[PDB]
């Protein structure tokens, strides 16, 4: 076997504890390369000719060029030293600890997890497991007070085309209007883009943080809103922008009046007074040189009470959580004391970060629940939308991606098509239903937490930012309720069946040629497959069926009932069909 290929620490997402007493461990291998991953243990003062504890480590997956080996170690003494014993296809077998590889097991030393402290075992609020979130960009999903409206506000239409500046009055009230059809569709929470004041048509330049926007109602409107959403199962997450605030923000407007004598200056990253000669701006913004939105310097002390203080206002009226905007630009202090902040004012508020790339930094259990994430959305879009990789590769980048993070994060990381800075998904499809319903069905039944962008439920389309912030379509005859249905089906099942809220994933079968993928969740002795022919043809595949997950499954889709022989299952899709094959338990 390839030593060179072997990886371990006892850290981050390969050893960490889910309990106070047992830690998960895992360990990658050249794909292959390894048979059995067994796991030698013990407690960190045990005597030399104390027996050693066995923890079979099973085959958790495989990405493109390496096998995940996964184990849990029984902790009782909350302390923990270790070393793998790896079994070849032939036999060959080696010792791999701390110290190195060898074939005698003292000398390939041993990994040590030194304490496990409660305080310390990564948790996230249980409802957000198993919930469905709708994302919404107020100025466009509805309008239901026209004398908020901004000025300018364009004419509500199937065949409006936005533009960086445009306003269409989408409010609160509408909303709240609205909520009936939210709850219809089955969504248990909603992630609001920015609603304190700003004169923007997005908001991410904050004018005001403890001030609902005007044209988008005022406090007693939204705490109306709060309340009827929860009343009818709906959660709500409203968007921080604390990496920078907007020009208008009080404290910046102090720095353009009184220059250095201003006492916010320190809240900035200012250069040379005077504040501005506005084409190459004299202070750092959000990206390169945005006047509208000068950052803000979280590391201090001031800034970051002022913004914690803003944190506790709407906690007080009684939001469920967080989306982070930008949180990668801001310090991980800030974050860690955060957490804490608002874990100790809500248990149940749910923290979720806004980063496109490998966040593991920031899930680690002592900063956020959980990420936007994008990286799901890009082996969606490669696999369903553009077909740039096959079935296989899908797989991979599934299955590698899941091993960056520990569990508790997996579980509930949201998984998006898209948003308001992407084109739609199902433009991304060019215009394929039959693509974009496969990919909505993965969405619904994969391993996380499904994030639903306004509208596509009912088939709006449109290029990126501001395309994809086209007014929501309302009119019955103009919406695509064939797709409404089908999401609302997806939504209860997923409800209905534990699997797919709360149970681990396994790869069932994945072949690069016919591009069919599937998958299995699994929660106690309950199995749901999901099956994706991801071709534009009719197929039959053979997936293997051990009988002792049963033998007969009931695809949740259409009632049909199909039955496996001697350890295998004849399936047979139509062009980009899905399958939701429940075993029964
Ligand atoms: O620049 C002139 C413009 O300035 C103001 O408006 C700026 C901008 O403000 C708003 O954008 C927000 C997003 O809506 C939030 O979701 C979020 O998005 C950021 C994200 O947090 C960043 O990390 C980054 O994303 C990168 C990503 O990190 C990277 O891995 C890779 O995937 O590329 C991503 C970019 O696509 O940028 C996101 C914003 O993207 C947009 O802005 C970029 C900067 O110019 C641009 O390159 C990109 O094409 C855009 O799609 O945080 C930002 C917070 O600002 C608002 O919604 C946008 O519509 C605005 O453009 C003024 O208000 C505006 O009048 C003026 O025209
Ligand atoms: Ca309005």
């Amino acid at each position: 076997m390839l030593l060179e290929a072997i990886f371990h620490e006892a850290k981050g997402s390969y050893a960490y504890p889910i309990s106070e007493t047992q830690l998960r461990v895992r360990l990658r291998a050249k794909k292959g390369d390894v048979v059995r991953c067994e796991v030698l243990y013990a407690d960190r003062y045990a005597s030399p000719e104390e027996e050693l504890a066995h923890a079979l480590a099973g085959k958790a997956g495989s990405d493109e060029r390496f096998d995940y080996f996964e184990a849990l170690l029984e902790c009782s003494t909350k302390r923990v030293k270790y070393v793998f014993l790896l079994t070849g296809p032939q036999g060959e077998a080696v010792y791999f600890g701390e110290t190195g590889f060898s074939a005698e097991r003292s000398k390939a030393g041993v990994f040590q997890y030194a304490y496990i402290h409660r305080s310390e075992v990564f948790t996230t609020p249980e409802w957000a497991k198993e919930a469905v979130i709708y994302q919404i960009f107020p100025e466009r999903f509805a309008n239901g007070d026209p004398s908020n409206d901004p000025p300018g506000t364009e004419q509500w239409a199937k065949d409006a085309r936005p533009r960086h500046d445009s306003f269409y009055g989408g409010d609160l009230k509408g909303v709240i209007d609205r909520l009936p059809y939210l709850e219809e569709l089955g969504v248990t929470a909603l992630y609001f883009t920015p609603i304190f004041a700003s004169p923007s048509h997005h908001k991410y330049d904050t004018a005001d943080y403890l001030a609902i926007d005007p044209q988008f109602g005022d406090l007693p409107t939204f705490r109306r809103l709060v309340d009827e959403a929860h009343r009818r199962g709906i959660k709500i997450i409203l968007d921080a922008v604390f990496n920078h605030a907007g020009d208008q923000f009080f404290a910046f407007r102090d720095v353009l009046q009184k220059g250095e004598q201003s006492r916010y200056k320190d809240w900035f990253f200012i250069e040379d007074f005077p504040v501005s000669k506005t084409s190459r701006t004299n202070y750092e913004t959000f990206a390169v040189q945005v006047p509208a939105m000068p950052k803000l310097r979280t590391e201090n002390p001031e800034v970051k009470e002022y913004l914690f203080d803003v944190a506790r206002f709407w906690m007080e009226q009684g939001i469920d959580g967080w989306r982070l905007n930008v949180a990668n630009e801001v310090d991980h202090a800030f974050w860690r004391e955060f957490r804490r902040l608002v874990k100790s004012l809500n248990p149940d508020a749910l923290i979720v970060g806004e980063i496109w790339h490998d966040a593991s930094g920031w899930l680690m259990g002592d900063q956020f629940d959980s990420v936007m994430n994008y990286l799901f959305r890009e082996s969606v879009i490669r696999f369903f939308a553009t077909g740039e990789i096959h079935a296989e590769r899908f797989d991979a980048e599934l299955t590698r991606a899941r091993m960056l993070y520990p569990e508790q994060a997996a579980q509930g990381l949201w998984n998006l098509l898209d948003s308001h800075d992407t084109e739609r998904f199902l433009t991304s499809c060019g215009g394929n239903e039959a693509k974009f319903r496969l990919a909505v069905l993965f969405q619904m039944t994969y391993l996380g937490t499904p994030l639903i962008y306004y509208g596509d439920e009912i088939g709006m389309a449109g290029a990126t930012d501001p395309d994809c912030r086209r007014p929501m379509i309302w009119e019955e005859k103009e919406q695509n309720r064939g797709l409404f249905e089908f999401y609302k089906e997806l939504i209860r099942l997923r409800h209905r069946l534990a699997s797919l809220t709360r149970g681990n994933v396994r790869s069932w079968h994945a072949d690069k040629q016919a591009n069919l993928y599937a998958f299995v969740r699994t929660v106690q002795d309950q199995h749901v497959g999901v099956v994706l022919n991801n071709r534009g043809e009719k197929q039959t595949v053979l997936l293997q069926v051990p009988e002792s997950g049963g033998k007969t499954w009931l695809d949740c889709l259409t009632g049909e009932e199909v039955h496996g022989k001697q350890g295998q299952l004849k399936l047979t899709l139509r062009p980009y069909q899905g399958m939701i094959l429940w075993n029964g338990r």
